[PDB]
């Protein structure tokens, strides 16, 4: 949930999935940094498509914030934050109320969540004989896409200018705008999912 | 030195540092991945720009070992080679004959060398009121570029396929080349020091 308005042990661990089978300023600074597969194929499942690709997204992002991770402390984000209007809570556990946590908390609790979601032979069959549940892409895909697009937001704004330190902007650019590409075509995000990345999705997209 | 012919605990470790201030298969696979600042300003110290690049290409090569860390332990790969032809060995006490070691131990302790020398103060002063020592870039400068070098050849030759799983393929090759840009402009490196991967750079350099 979205409320709108030297120590180094608690920084994001990153791992590894195996395959499946103001904000003005914010997005100027993304569109200069760069002069410094989305369809269902025919005859294909529609929830392995979408399997398959939520796991590489997953993989996509640990890679990026394994990148910056060293970067992000609770000391230099205190909460879990995409500039000063938007902060992103966690319920520690389900059925309760979701709580303010540091940035790199947040993370490491979405992203082990994630695998936990991955690693749930109910949830993502791990061998050729087993079944989808119903529901999957409503329950269990799009919950999955809303948190992930959150970890995004954290990085574009709180952490661009590391990214573009280690020369990452196009890799950073080029997910990010693939990982909102496949949400529309299967219309799993909404222009509301996107809170304030709003604009760089309408510049990135296209 | 140059030898020419479930337990993740022993990965390699990235640590990113404080700025200053067969082969003809691989080779193929390389460019065919693509389709899926060098000059002294004027007016500027030498040892200081070569001391600046060679702290931003430490933190490349962390970033991308980093990135692919989890698939290079102990029994993927027992020792450290870049394809059969070339093994390259450390050794543990200066002065001692080098010896074959894992590539993740290997990398290991070849990167938290080159961090013990940028936090040396009598090779690279961490203060404007400091100076480098005489040899410098012959001394210092030198020997850090050829064992970073050893790294970028461990990856392309054992690890391409899973920089390409993560699309960082354009990312590798940018920094790779303008490693090899970096050191044509200075002789520091010459085509002997870039073992198998000669026609990768005859390539990538242009
Ligand atoms: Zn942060
Ligand atoms: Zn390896």
């Amino acid at each position: 949930p979205v409320l709108t308005t030297n120590v180094t042990d608690f920084n994001y661990t990153p791992s590894h999935q195996k395959p499946f089978l103001d904000i003005k300023q914010i997005v100027e600074m993304t569109l200069g940094s760069e002069g410094v597969a989305v369809k269902l194929p025919r005859g294909e499942d529609e929830n392995e498509w979408l399997a398959v690709h939520c796991v590489d997204f997953y993989n996509q992002i640990n890679m990026l914030y394994g990148s910056i991770t060293e970067f992000c402390s609770p000391q230099t984000c205190p909460r879990m934050i995409a500039t000063n209007e938007y902060e992103y809570l966690w319920a520690f556990q389900k059925g309760q109320p979701p709580v303010s946590v540091s940035a790199p908390k947040y993370v490491e609790c979405l992203m082990r969540w994630c695998q936990d979601q991955f690693d749930d032979e109910s949830l993502f069959p791990s061998k050729v004989t087993g079944t989808f549940p119903e529901g999957f892409i409503q329950r269990v895909i799009q919950p999955i896409l809303r948190r992930l697009f959150r970890v995004y937001a954290h990085i574009y704004c709180h952490h661009f200018n590391e990214i573009l330190e280690l020369n990452l902007q196009t890799v950073l650019n080029t997910s990010f705008r693939h990982f909102c590409l496949f949400a529309q075509e299967f219309e799993l995000l909404r222009p509301a999912d996107f809170g304030p990345l709003l604009e760089l999705v309408m510049e990135l997209r296209d």
